[PDB]
């Protein structure tokens, strides 16, 4: 019983996480295997950030301009390449502690665990959500760029995010461990805005199945839906369109509870509607949206 | 920016995990130096359960009657010994992977990250506060006894709590790794229940100035309070009475964001009062209580282990 926020267990990662530095600027790497893995705006300066010409800016260094320090030891760069925003670094050392891994693109809706890191020192590990406007929620300060976001389902890391940006609502921006940015994100200081978030649905509803599973029920009734309306409520609240493949996703859930998806939906409906009259779910008074279906599996 | 709540890295801890078999009960156990820690009721049936003698039911054992395995490896167990409600198995192998640690019993209020084991295997790892009714609401399923809680403080992890048990309500009970209980709690199966919890007061504060160094200040006023009227509304509305000592500690806050400890006292009797009127803070709609001043210090200035 209970139902928490829960991260993967960190130490696959802890074990790969390094400092690297290019001439005044300090950010954290990810090393597998002989690559070092960290944003490209590592070989910018302040002053090259609002249109760097990253490859202009990459051909004038040496491998010897990247400092990479993992615990206690310099590793040796000894060769260099960008891909899309990453750049990777070869090192003359695999790292020995590289865990199973996969790089992994999610998509909006999936969750994954963040390592925070400064210095190649890691911090502290909280789970996340990539939001539909493809911004993450996370808690990151200045030297946080080259954290890694990641899930660990059955002793393979799965490497998803990595973190670049943060925007002016707070919120966070990074890429794929290939360099490709999620959303229409850009590594400039330009001004660039996080689009309208909206709810995950499929997750609010994977919720209210782990609270069922875990003995609540206040919030169901009688009531049913279509899909179609259904979505034409959701969307006055914010919440994300509910599609036939997240209605299949829940297919397992709804047959442990005896709840059908679109009988879920309507309970949904009627909490936006009513809000919780002074009631919580799973202790929260707020619908938690960072829970997948496949998370609510896992841990119930 | 951004304030979640985050558990510190679990890697130091994930290397001392094994698995501990008796018989028919599997559960986890702690591997520090040579000897793996464990709750001592995995030599029980649950008819054992009903009214354990543990000397009793611990005589009948040979030291290989428990399987310790550690990865893929099987570790020898060479003596066993109880110390309270934790059984120590004596294995021939000391653990390499042991980090600087120290056993500490925290106090109600005080958080620390549980690695939630199943056969020896961490599977997850999530931040839990010691309730003042001496529960902590965790996630756990059957199997995962003798997962543990731990702090990291500098380089040494403090480990602070062992699972042992969970309450009709799924609210979970534990020891220190010096086998006491936190909480008036048994290691039998017989009726037990949570007591009435109260809301960690010291802890509402911190995580009110962690909102306002993220920038959420709406709940600010132009008033004041003294120590003694605001803990007559916290005792109205069942939360722990605060003190001089916790003032104090609120200290560094108060002085970053100009908001002395009780004039955020006086927010926090606005919101009891009042509730949020429709707002959330750090996207919530209630008040949360499991982010302790140290906490809201670490997050926002960026210690790392
Ligand atoms: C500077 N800084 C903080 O204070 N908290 C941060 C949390 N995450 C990230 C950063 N930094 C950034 O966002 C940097 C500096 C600003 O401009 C840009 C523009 C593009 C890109 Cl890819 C990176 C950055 C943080
Ligand atoms: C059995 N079980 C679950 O189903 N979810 C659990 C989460 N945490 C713990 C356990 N198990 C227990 O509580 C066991 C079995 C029941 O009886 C008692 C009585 C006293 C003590 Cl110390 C331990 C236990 C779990
Ligand atoms: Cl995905
Ligand atoms: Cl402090």
């Amino acid at each position: 019983s209970g139902f928490r926020k829960m991260a993967f267990p960190s130490g696959k990662v802890e074990g790969c996480m390094v400092q690297v530095t290019c001439g005044t600027t300090t950010l954290n790497g990810l090393w597998l295997d002989d690559v070092v893995y960290c944003p490209r705006h590592v070989i910018c300066t302040s002053e090259d950030m609002l249109n760097p010409n990253y490859e202009d800016l990459l051909i004038r260094k040496s491998n010897h301009n990247f400092l990479v320090q993992a615990g206690n030891v310099q590793l040796r760069v000894i060769g260099h390449s960008m891909q899309n925003c990453v750049l990777k670094l070869k090192v003359d050392t695999a790292n020995p502690k590289t865990p199973k891994y996969k790089f992994v693109r999610i998509q909006p809706g999936q969750t994954f665990s963040v390592l925070a890191c400064y210095n190649g020192s890691p911090s502290g590990v909280y789970q996340c959500a990539m939001r539909p406007n493809f911004t993450i929620k996370g808690s990151f300060l200045n030297g946080s760029c080259g954290s890694v976001g990641f899930n660990i389902d059955y002793d393979c890391v799965s490497f998803c995010y990595m973190h670049h940006m943060e925007l002016p609502t707070g919120v966070h921006a990074g890429t794929d461990l290939e360099g490709n940015f999620y959303g229409p994100f850009v590594d400039r200081q330009t001004a660039q805005a996080a689009g309208t978030d909206t709810t995950i649905t499929v997750n609010v509803l994977a919720w209210l199945y782990a609270a069922v599973i875990n003995g609540d029920r206040w919030f169901l009734n009688r009531f049913t839906t279509t899909l179609n309306d259904f979505n034409l409520v959701a969307m006055k609240y914010n919440y994300e369109p509910l599609t036939q493949d997240h209605v299949d996703i829940l297919g397992p859930l709804s047959a442990q509870t005896g709840i059908a998806v679109l009988d879920m939906c309507a309970s949904l409906k009627e909490l936006l509607q009513n809000g919780m009259n002074g009631r919580t779910i799973l202790g929260s008074a707020l619908l938690e949206d960072e829970f997948t279906p496949f998370d609510v599996v896992r841990q119930c």
